[PDB]
């Protein structure tokens, strides 16, 4: 049997992630040679996160802890506004590394929430020393960590359980489109993506629209609609790694001024998926399946995948 799967979700959720997760644990996976197709990704994901960080601290008026970065930045900007793709050379490591530690800058880092920040900007920079060196090669987590967008629709087959999937990526315009979506209106199931870490994140061009809500939103529209009914929902709370660290020190009610329970990981998250599962208005009829997820863990999307197709299977 042939199973269609619907990857849906706002932009950033985890979608070409978990795509990349079914090749690595389905199929080939990536090999030293393909990984060598990101070395240039990851250069270039690096080099923008500590230039948006650099160009917040002026928009937050953030001063550097030493003066002499100041030098360190304009640097930045000779050997980044100089190149066309992303390189990497062990000056401008230096560059960057000295920024990394500054004081100021990490000021500016931690109110990450008030701009736009790749979210494995950290990750890579933290890395910097591994990443950086002369014949650096990018692992499967660092593939992973990318970030690519995806404009096109893209596919994926593989073999599961004697049963042949096909993965479809949309993206999040796609998502959204209320008529066009009905080319697909037979799906076997759909996997709609969440990033729990957008709880206190407002949407860039919009700048004062949280972003939770937009996929609330959306959630809202695919959930109930008629197109559907006979296509399971299957919910992946993404993110939950970078949610667990933002909740200690970001309050849910940022995103739910409602909110009485408290800000632990469990109360909070808890209260994510019933906001979510309570937008379904055949509650009686249709059944939602939330699963709580970090698509860069390969060992997660596994043990998790496991579970979906095992509800596939039995309906
Ligand atoms: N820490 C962390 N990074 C993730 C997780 N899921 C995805 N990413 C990162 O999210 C950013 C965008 O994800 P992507 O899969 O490109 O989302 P898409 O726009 O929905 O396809 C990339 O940097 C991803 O590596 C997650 O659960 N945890």
């Amino acid at each position: 049997r042939e199973v269609k799967l619907l990857l849906l979700g706002a932009v950033e959720s985890g979608k070409s992630t978990i795509v990349k997760q079914m090749k690595i644990i389905h199929e080939a996976g990536y090999s030293e040679e393909e990984c060598k197709q990101y070395k240039a990704v990851v250069y270039s994901n690096t080099i923008q996160s500590i230039i948006a960080i650099i160009r917040a601290m002026g928009r937050l008026k953030i001063d550097f802890g030493d003066a002499a970065r100041a030098d360190d930045a304009r640097q930045l900007f000779v050997l980044a506004g100089a190149a066309e793709e992303g390189f990497m050379t062990a000056e401008l490591a230096g560059v960057i590394k000295r920024l990394w530690k500054d004081s100021g800058v990490q000021a500016c880092f931690n109110r990450s929430r008030e701009y736009q920040l790749n979210d494995s900007a950290a990750y890579y920079l933290n890395d910097l020393d591994r990443i950086a060196q002369p014949n650096y090669i990018p692992t499967q987590q660092d593939v992973l960590r990318t970030r690519v967008k995806t404009t096109g629709i893209v596919e994926t087959h593989f073999t599961f359980k004697d049963l042949h999937f096909k993965m479809f990526d949309v993206g999040g315009q796609r998502s959204e489109r209320k008529k066009w979506i009905h080319c697909f209106e037979g799906v076997t199931a759909i996997i709609f993506c969440v990033a729990l870490s957008d709880y206190d994140l407002v949407l860039a061009e919009d700048e004062e629209m949280n972003r939770m809500h937009e996929s609330m939103k959306l959630f809202d529209s695919i959930c109930n609609n008629k197109w559907f009914t006979d296509t399971s929902i299957i919910l992946f709370l993404n993110k939950k790694d970078l949610f667990e660290e933002k909740i200690k020190k970001s309050p849910l009610t940022i995103c739910y001024p409602e909110y009485a329970g408290s800000n632990t990981y469990e109360e909070a998250a808890a209260y994510i998926q019933c906001q979510f599962e309570d937008l379904n208005k055949r509650k009686d009829t249709k059944e939602i399946y939330t699963h709580f997820t970090c698509a860069t863990d390969t060992k997660n999307v596994q043990f998790v995948f496991d579970a979906v197709t095992d509800v596939i299977i039995k309906n």
